[PDB]
């Protein structure tokens, strides 16, 4: 996954402005080291100041001092925590006046369409989440910008932009069938009967490997296609 996760690493911090504010000292939160865990890109930003004046906290919004902080990253948070709202209503709080909160959220993304189209080879006619399906099992909207830009303006941010941003990349086989199998045990339950997972849960893993060696070659790539919105908004 990190692969791709890491190029919108970097258009999170451009988006975000932290390379050229007036706001100083930098007081930046990076959640659950988010952006850390797969780029240096904030890290080396920081690095590059000539002030030294500047900190960087990383640490978990879903359980921080008020009105504290110029900077809060959330990348590819909003759509796991346990409770978006009150995780939002946290970076208000923490967020200094003039402070900048920058997010990136999913909006589509071609890993369930290959997995469809693997599970489609099944007879049986099964069952599968389509794409919009699945982003809404947990904190649905944040892959809709209109839904993205009220829930901040409800709360007091301002100057609220929500951009989607397309990018591509390639995995190789391997890795994308071990993605696939960490999704595919978290869905069957929600969408087939016991009587169609005991009749065809076990060949999953198989078919999957088929059709991934079948379409991408033997030791070939799959592309990894998604769009992300990345959402920034002003403390006042």
């Amino acid at each position: 996954t990190e692969k791709l996760t890491g190029l919108y690493a970097q258009t999170l911090v451009d988006y975000s402005g932290v390379a050229n504010t007036s706001q100083k000292p930098l007081i930046v939160l990076d959640n659950a080291c988010g952006i850390g865990a797969v780029s240096s890109v904030l890290n080396h930003t920081l690095q590059d100041e000539a002030k030294k004046t500047w900190k960087l906290t990383c640490g978990d919004l879903s359980e921080l001092p008020d009105g504290h902080y110029t900077h809060v990253f959330v990348a590819f948070g909003f759509q796991s925590f346990p409770d978006a709202n009150a995780a939002l209503k946290e970076c208000f709080r923490i967020l200094a006046s003039g402070g900048i909160l920058a997010s990136s959220t999913w909006q589509n993304f071609n890993w369930i369409p290959i997995m469809k189209a693997a599970i489609e080879t099944i007879p049986g006619n099964l069952p599968f989440p389509t794409q919009k399906e699945f982003i809404a099992l947990h904190n649905a909207g944040w892959d809709s910008e209109s839904y993205i830009q009220s829930e901040l303006e409800k709360l007091g941010f301002r100057d609220v932009k929500v951009i989607p941003v397309p990018k591509e990349t390639s995995i190789p086989i391997d890795e994308f069938f071990e993605v696939c199998m960490m999704i595919i045990p978290y869905l069957l339950p929600k969408f087939w009967t016991e009587e169609q997972r005991e009749s065809h849960e076990k060949d999953v893993p198989m078919v999957l490997r088929q059709y991934l060696q079948d379409t991408y070659g033997a030791n070939g790539q799959v592309p990894l296609e998604a769009v992300a919105l990345i959402t920034t908004g002003l403390k006042p």
